[PDB]
């Protein structure tokens, strides 16, 4: 069926309303560049000129365009959800609430306004998304998401190495493998020289995933025209490549005629390319699109329902953790400090349920900076510190002196291995910072994923993650101080009472003591920082917790909840509603489309 | 070889000083009972009168009696060995120089004088040896032990204890396995009776080396007859039974002629003893054992050269050290402490060539336990004996909750093996105080062996022992201290991140574990603790030294001396030179007793 393009739609619409998070699902990306007029496109194949477009960038903040195929049947269905003022091809915003602008001269003005309120006068970066809700018959179920496009001379006012941010951002958003890459591109750059087939090849060399699209298809005539382009036989596309005429910015600020724009554009290419106009058109292009969002989806309905299926649990236990009442504080506050107690003791042995071995945090990311960070940092010096034979020759007639040199001082050796002792003393150091700094990882990661009952009153997590980071802070001191400690005795009292045939000697018993010296730190720092840092703080973190937590009334402040918070409740309710409705929904589809 | 006699007289005049016989030698050792003649038949030995007459007790100290047959050959041993000394017959007094006395009466009352000086109003014993040497032309050259007589009046000035003194004093000689016990035996009763025989048979039942002589014949002419002592049918001994007449005290004290004495003991042997007459006597008694002496010491001839050539060695070492006394106060004393720190930093590295006569060369003993000693002591506190059923269930219980344990709890484990290596600080202490204990030995030999100079002047000694010691005592503390903070630490880490069933579980994991951190800790404190107390000693002992000792008024009195060390260095030169005449003799001898 097609009622999965329509249920991502609905999940998109309340996450949104929830503040939509990174993971998205399957959904149509576009990337454009120089001259790339993506927003007449889009325009072309709603039939009507209501958004704003440009050489290159159109919008400097990322747009969701939700293409909805509302049919005859459901224009009464659809316009009636807000407002008294219905049509046939309306957009809704919800960035703006409510305000229907069946204009699309109010649509154009609302998205200058905002544009401009935001953006400023330097248009930078802006992570929060731009929703408009377009509802037409023509216009097939879609998900268009449009970002900056990578340019190499940018388009009016802005950072001069924004393009870089523009390929992190385009990166960030198609990270997920569910994302339709829509490349489009000027005919008057040849794709190679382009940016958005260059990004498209690094994320996926092979065009499974990639839909070229070749615009400003009026120039032609003044060069060549692009049937070579859209047969793509330099570096082929495995889903094909669509051309169309695009209509340049003057034209349509003008209040032109979109019909007729198309009628131009179908001409164009029946006549130049006798091939290239029976798919190549504004509803052959829109049902494509529809196609391979499908195929998309039905490819990742796996990772699909695992996530949905993360995301319902996730929202079942922030409904369970919100609707506690706040009657008998102590007992409650008491229980989940011991449950927060329990899920770090966890973490930190590994124990909950929230880490693997796949994933390095908490106790798996401690051990390997043990064994590999600390100990290949140990290693990499040379057990002789790679002084050549002529520095121990040097070093041993200085410090014996104007002599013949017939018995071996020891204290010139000591001279030598201590100073690659020292050395072992920085990465030592650098390592305890790295498990001090791991265990504020730790405060976060809990109440990111494990935790997040934390994240219910914000008070409540502020206020443990103080008290933690006092506790490593305070513990961080003594820890620091017992590892300089061992590794000052280990290097300060090292001893050998414990002209060749002496700097052979020197060189053997410098290599040997320095071996010994750094198998007893490695073997010695961790189980020390094990006592006084992790074992220490493993149980008496219940202690603090309690101890900070409660002194005649902090209780009630620490439970606070804000309006926001609230309206954050509500809206997960209804985010966990919907997501109960769209299992409810797969779970009908057989297993068939699971693969 | 009549020079083997007197040299071995002179080192009964040197050990004996500094107490005990510090080897043994063959010797003749007087042994007497409760009225013995042992006087009248030493002074017709000589041939004149020269000890205190009567019977019982006749003198309160160790009397020594060295005849020596005049001879010119022997003068070399006589002359070097002391200042110089000649005449025709005389006794002399190594403890006296610049006298020389030519008449026994007052020979015998200057011992009396000394005795009641050295020995007060009282008749007890003293531990002081004297010395005489008795030359004269009618004396075979022998040697003899006239040890304080039995006296059977406890009451008086005298201790009370007398008789234990007594049994101790003889013990302290006739203890060596060379010397042969002259045994002084009444014939009034059965020998046994007699203490000599009483204190033979504790030591030595067989009578191999004790030679009878049988006194107080003279009261035996009326009554019990003496043939039965004489014949050995009550005690018989392996070397024979020699009859002397004890002679009456009122007699001599008359100045009765020797001459005529011994005639009236010849007719009295004659008249009384058929059986043996002739072969009987003083002069047999004398003859008999200078034979037996010189018999002994041709068996011990190997022995004996290798151990007076040794002797020969370290006592010229000794005057070397004694040799030239201090001459510059402040160059002296640098040069003596610089050479002690040199002679403990030796010994410290267990390579210093002088060693004890009891103990390992000092440095080396300390690495010996570190190897055996703590390892086994170590492995004697073995994991079992702190655990039980009642504990572990109790524990087992706790640390599962309120409700009943079906697992193995990791903290129950953790807590147990904490207190089984909480058993480990003891060991460690034992060994740290075994290295402390060793170090002192090693104080105790440089200022014995290898710092007789220092001996020479005791304040130095004192002061340089006490600040040593008093080092390391303070940094005892201090290495006790780390060496418990490495066993804390070795007992908190975890290493498994790299109800019978749970008891047995348990109690396996608590021994691996108690094992592990033994090894580490085995492989770990000695580390710690040389650095702490070896190396940082090695390092500041010069500067302590020079810190404490080095002032500008203490000079005279570190170096303070007195005329009894001047005689004591002329003891000892004599010592030396006696040695050396010894082996010169000596080496005069074959090659085929040696194998």
């Amino acid at each position: 069926m097609e009622a999965l393009i329509p249920v991502i739609n609905k999940l998109q619409d309340v996450f949104n309303t929830v503040g939509a998070d990174i993971i998205q699902l399957p959904q149509i990306v576009v990337v454009g560049t120089q001259s790339s007029g993506k927003s007449s496109v889009l325009e072309s194949l709603v039939g009507r000129d209501l958004l704003p477009r440009g050489t290159g960038i159109v919008t400097r903040r990322p747009l969701i365009l939700q293409l909805v195929h509302v049919s005859q049947e459901d224009k009464r269905k659809t316009t009636g959800e807000e407002n008294g003022v219905e049509a046939e091809e309306w957009g809704k915003f919800l960035h703006t609430k409510n305000k229907l602008y069946t204009d699309f001269d109010e649509i154009r003005q609302e998205i200058e306004n905002e544009t401009e309120r935001i953006s400023g006068n330097n248009k930078g970066v802006s992570p929060e998304p731009i929703h408009l809700k377009i509802f037409s018959p023509n216009v097939v179920n879609l998900t268009l998401v449009d970002l900056p496009g990578m340019t190499k001379v940018p388009v009016g006012d802005q950072p001069k190495d924004i393009e870089l941010q523009i390929r992190e951002l385009i990166l960030r958003f198609i990270s997920n493998p569910n994302s339709i890459i829509l490349a489009v591109t000027a005919a008057n750059t040849d794709m190679a020289t382009s940016e958005a087939l260059k990004i498209s090849r690094e994320v996926d060399p092979d065009g499974r995933r990639t839909l070229a699209v070749i615009t400003k298809l009026d120039l032609m005539d003044a060069g060549t025209d692009a049937m070579d382009v859209l047969m793509g036989r330099v570096i082929p596309v495995k889903l094909g490549i669509i051309g169309v005429v695009n209509r340049s910015q003057l034209d349509i600020n003008n209040k032109k005629s979109v019909t007729d724009s198309i009628r131009d554009e179908y001409a164009f290419l029946q006549k130049k390319y006798p091939s290239l106009a029976n798919r190549n058109g504004t509803k052959y292009l829109a049902r494509t699109l529809n196609r391979l969002l499908m195929h998309h989806i039905r490819d990742c309905l796996p990772e699909l329902k695992t996530r949905i299926n993360v995301l319902a649990a996730q929202y079942q236990s922030l409904l369970n953790s919100y609707g506690e009442p706040v009657d008998d504080k102590s007992a409650t506050l008491l229980q989940l400090i011991t449950k927060f107690a329990t899920e770090y003791c966890n973490t930190i042995e590994g124990t909950a349920k929230y880490i693997e071995t796949s994933e390095l945090c908490g106790g798996a990311r401690i051990c390997y900076i043990f064994h590999e960070t600390f100990g290949r940092t140990l290693e990499s010096v040379d057990p002789l510190g790679g002084l050549n034979t002529i520095d121990i020759l040097t070093a041993i007639r200085n410090a014996t002196g104007p002599r013949p040199a017939l018995f071996v001082p020891e204290v010139s050796f000591e001279l030598l291995v201590k100073r690659q002792i020292k050395r072992l003393e920085e990465p030592s150091l650098r390592c305890v910072e790295l498990v001090h700094e791991e265990m504020q990882r730790i405060i976060q990661h809990c109440s990111n994923y494990s935790t997040q009952e934390l994240l219910r009153f914000p008070k409540l997590h502020d206020a443990i993650v103080e008290v933690v980071t006092c506790l490593l802070r305070k513990r961080l001191p003594v820890t620091n101080e017992m590892v300089h400690n061992l590794v000052a005795i280990e290097l300060a009292y090292i001893n050998t009472k414990h002209e060749q045939r002496d700097c052979e000697v020197i060189e053997r018993l410098i290599k040997s003591y320095f071996l010994i010296v750094r198998k007893n730190i490695q073997d010695s720092v961790p189980k020390a920082v094990m006592h006084f840092l992790v074992n220490h703080v493993k149980d008496t973190l219940q202690s603090e917790l309690v101890g900070q937590l409660y002194k005649s009334s902090l209780l009630d402040d620490l439970l606070t909840e804000s309006e926001d918070m609230a309206q954050r409740r509500k809206e997960a309710a209804d985010m966990l509603k919907a997501l109960q409705g769209a299992s409810q929904i797969i779970a009908e589809i057989r297993e068939t489309h699971l693969w």
